[PDB]
């Protein structure tokens, strides 16, 4: 049971050894499509790739590559897409996938400058009036609105497909204030993130998987998936003693590389996991203190 354990790997100061393990026993498969010489310059780092079984086929239509991975939570019932911060090439790509795979919400976690370099191009636009068109793949992406506060900003934004004049309303969730292989300021924080999040309806069955990326994907990304799986699960039981953190993100990691990044990112998840679930569990009182707790005002 994840309390007890997570005070017995306190006390005893295992939490790299811990980690560790999880790496030691992580799944390796093959990566071959993400390799090959045409699509170089469509990842944005050497040593983070899809694995072929389970990377997002574009739908279009001459190179259908793309720096994303399907996270299908069998027992959970939950899907997400884990992609890459999207590179000034592949922009196109991105909403392409967003289109093809019926998403509802992307949830960003990293800045588009970190630390005096750029880890994400600016995808969406900053302004109502500057719309994007992405020539390439057939795309017009317009803001709609913005709410920005104090650590996270939620935008709609309106999706249309040229071809068809189709269009859809996606929701962007931006945590700006997540440091590179760090951790959110508290629990509270992030799960006041979390739930805003689920209840735009984004993680819906009725949607497409909510596209998830931070700079690789994997390390802000798979912290916030993991929480978000293990507070499900134990939601649909209602039995937090039935949840094993450890083994819900080898389970995702048969499907992306690397999820979570520090020893510490996995202790901030069983601290989130552990927060959240007073909510999952009946004292719906403590979703109002998270929010007075992460000052999003
Ligand atoms: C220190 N590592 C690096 O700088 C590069 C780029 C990067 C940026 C940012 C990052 N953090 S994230 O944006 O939260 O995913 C992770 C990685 C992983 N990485 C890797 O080379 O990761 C390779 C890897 C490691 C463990 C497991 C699978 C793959
Ligand atoms: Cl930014
Ligand atoms: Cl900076
Ligand atoms: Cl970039
Ligand atoms: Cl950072
Ligand atoms: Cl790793
Ligand atoms: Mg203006």
């Amino acid at each position: 049971e994840m309390e007890k354990e997570f005070e017995q790997i306190d006390k005893s100061g295992s939490w790299a050894a811990i980690y560790q393990d999880i790496r030691h026993e992580a799944s390796d498969f093959p990566c071959r499509v993400a390799k090959l010489p045409k699509n170089k310059n469509r990842n944005r780092y050497r040593d983070v790739s899809p694995f072929d079984h389970s990377r997002i086929k574009l739908h279009q239509e001459d190179n259908d590559y793309i720096n994303a991975s399907l996270i299908k939570m069998e027992e959970a019932q939950r899907s997400y897409i884990l992609t890459q911060g999207p590179l000034p090439n592949t922009c196109g790509h991105f909403w392409e996938m967003v289109w093809e795979q019926k998403s509802r919400g992307v949830v960003m976690l990293n800045r588009v400058m970190e630390k005096g370099s750029l880890k994400c191009a600016q995808y969406w636009p900053q302004k109502e009036e500057k719309e994007m068109i992405f020539e390439d793949t057939n795309l017009k992406l317009t803001l709609i609105s913005e709410d920005i506060k104090s650590y996270y900003t939620v935008r709609q934004l309106e999706l249309e497909n040229l071809t068809t004049q189709e269009t859809r309303e996606i929701l962007h969730f931006h945590y700006t204030t997540w440091p590179d292989f760090g951790v959110p300021e508290s629990p509270a924080s992030f799960l006041n993130f979390l739930f805003k999040v689920r209840e735009s309806g984004s993680l819906s069955p009725e949607h497409g998987p909510v596209v998830v990326h931070c700079s690789a994907g994997i390390g802000r990304s798979g912290t916030f998936c993991l929480a978000d799986t293990c507070l499900l699960l134990m939601d649909k039981r209602k039995d937090p003693s039935s949840v094993d953190i450890k083994k819900v993100l080898l389970e995702m990691r048969k499907f992306r590389m690397g999820l979570i990044q520090t020893a510490d990112q996995l202790r901030f998840s069983y601290l989130a996991v552990i927060e959240g679930a007073k909510f999952i569990m009946g004292d719906s009182s403590v979703q109002d203190q998270w929010k007075e707790l992460s000052h999003e005002d």
